[PDB]
């Protein structure tokens, strides 16, 4: 101000949710109302090997819950909403875990055609991973990340595992490992003080370590695309820092895949650099109810529909 003293603020970040916002009729207003939502839009019904629009529109197969399906959907989504929108000047982007990959669309890390294709093959290899009823996720409702961890060290044993994955916010903590284990958490939750642990509709253990079974194909064919360097800092989910360099971001991705997703730390790390105003971009505001658990105080703002790029432009 007048004082010649800019205080650290006003700092923005877009960010990009992930598996859990689709919803049926996602992106159906954007299409042919829009030039550049409909680049995208059609730039992913030519590129993928199913009717990815009929997925996101109708889901007449009652498939877009599917990971692979469901990751070039929200890719797709929020891609067409962020050509959509103009002067978007963001400091920083982070997403939750698909998200990172729309981070890296809106940061000129990867082009859409490259990160589309990227997304499917990661939801095909994750939804490939294990057998039906090996792996499986539970939300944990209610308890303090050094209790959920506990518990995990409790129950982890006869060679079976379950982890932190997904770190929201205070409250809710995804954990991730063999179903056996999930499910004995889901019965006993409520008696050891969890508000509620919810079974999650996932094919496999997700964000936990016996992910690594996929690391291997998920690098070889992540080599097949050009990665380039970030344009702003993208907040990574393995570390909860920014990050910039090509390589760097590239090997993070392949970490994600078998570690948590710092989402919590993540936040904190893009406000303790001033940012006050998150815009999340993609179908629901599940991110921005996640960051008003962390932090009250900070601007939120939701990019849902072809209305609200309107309002934004
Ligand atoms: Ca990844």
């Amino acid at each position: 101000h007048s004082s010649g003293l800019v205080p650290r603020g006003s700092h923005m970040a877009i960010i990009f949710p992930g598996q859990g916002a689709q919803k049926v009729g996602m992106a159906q207003d954007l299409f042919n109302n829009n030039d550049q939502a409909t680049e995208i839009l059609t730039s992913a019904a030519k590129t993928l090997d199913f009717d990815i629009l009929e997925t996101m529109f109708t889901d007449e197969e009652g498939k877009l819950g599917e990971t692979e399906n469901t990751q070039p959907a929200l890719l797709t989504h929020s891609s067409a909403l962020l050509a959509a929108l103009k002067n978007l000047n963001p400091d920083f982007t982070m997403g939750h875990s698909l998200g990172e990959y729309s981070s890296l669309v809106a940061a000129d890390v990867l082009s859409f055609e490259d990160a589309v294709k990227i997304v499917r093959k990661r939801g095909q290899l994750m939804a490939q991973a294990f057998p039906t009823g090996v792996g499986s996720m539970a939300a944990v409702l209610g308890l303090d990340f050094d209790k959920v961890d506990e518990i995990c060290k409790s129950l982890s044993s006869d060679d079976k595992i379950i982890e932190p994955a997904n770190i929201n916010c205070p409250g809710q903590i995804v954990v991730s490992g063999h179903k056996a284990l999930i499910d004995e958490l889901v019965e006993k939750g409520k008696s050891l003080g969890a508000k509620r642990v919810m079974p999650l509709a996932v094919s496999g253990p997700f964000h936990s370590s016996l992910m690594k079974v996929i690391e291997e194909d998920f690098s070889s064919y992540i080599n097949q695309f050009e990665w380039r360097d970030a344009k702003f800092p993208v907040v990574q989910n393995v570390n909860a820092q920014g990050e910039t360099d090509k390589e760097v971001i590239k090997s993070n991705m392949v970490k994600q895949l078998y570690s948590p997703v710092q989402f919590i730390n993540s936040t904190e790390w893009l406000i303790d650099q001033g940012v006050d105003h998150f815009i999340e971009i993609g179908p629901g505001k599940v991110l921005s109810g996640l960051i008003k658990k962390i932090n009250r105080d900070v601007k939120l703002t939701s990019i849902q529909t072809l209305e609200d790029v309107k309002g934004w432009n």
